[PDB]
Formats: structure tokens, C-alpha cells, sequence
């Protein structure tokens, strides 16, 4: 019942529990943006069904050495999180907003 993560707003398949990545020791990171919004961000090595938009940027990055791009649900356009790139071990990963995903079984 806990294996697949889907978009909460439309059901698009996004990631899997098996693809969780413990960045800095924890797959979960609680962070704030410049607009004062708090997010519980889950780190994943891999995700699918997103649409990555905009130019990568280092500004305000919560993960040192990475640049981010906005990750939208590719089906509904809900903002699900960010794609990180340009770093090391790993080079890239996804930080997705936990409350914007629904977790459940494969069937
Ligand atoms: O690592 C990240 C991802 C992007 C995220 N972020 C936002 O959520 C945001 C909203 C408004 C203006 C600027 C930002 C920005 O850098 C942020 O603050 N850090
Ligand atoms: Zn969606």
C-alpha cells in the first residue's frame, strides 16, 4: 500500500518508495522558501511524469552545489517540487513536496 507516489491532484504516476534518496542522511528535509512557505520535501533519485520548466538556478537552493528547475505534474500542471542538477553524488535528484503526492499500491 505504500509503494507508488502519484500526483495528489490528478493521479499521474510520479515516483516510488524504492526511489527515495537519503540526502544529508534523511530523505525528508523541512525547508522554507523566500515567500515564507514551509515544505516537507522528500528526496528521490528518480521520478517520471513531470514536466521540468525554466532555467536551472542556484539561487536560494536548499542543497549545496545544486541548481534547481521547477517540476510540474506533466498531466495537470500542479507544482510537485523541483529537479536538482549540477552537483555530485548524486549529480541530480528530485525534491518533491510530500503533501502534493498521494502514496499507495500498484493496482
Ligand atoms: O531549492 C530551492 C528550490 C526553489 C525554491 N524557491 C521557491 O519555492 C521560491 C518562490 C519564490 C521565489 C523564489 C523561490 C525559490 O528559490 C527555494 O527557495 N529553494
Ligand atoms: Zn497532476
Amino acid at each position: 500500500g505504500a509503494s507508488i507516489f502519484r500526483c495528489r491532484q490528478c493521479g499521474q504516476t510520479i515516483s516510488r518508495r524504492d526511489w527515495l534518496l537519503p540526502m544529508g542522511g534523511d530523505h525528508e528535509h523541512v525547508v522554507f522558501n523566500p515567500a515564507g512557505m514551509i515544505f516537507r520535501v522528500w528526496c528521490f533519485s528518480l521520478a517520471q511524469g513531470l514536466r521540468l520548466i525554466g532555467a536551472p538556478s542556484g539561487e536560494f537552493s536548499w542543497f549545496k552545489g545544486y541548481d534547481w528547475t521547477i517540476a510540474l505534474c506533466g498531466q495537470c500542471g500542479s507544482h510537485l517540487g523541483w529537479h536538482y542538477e549540477g552537483g555530485s553524488q548524486p549529480q541530480t535528484f528530485f525534491g518533491l513536496i510530500k503533501d502534493r503526492l498521494a502514496e499507495g499500491p500498484a493496482d
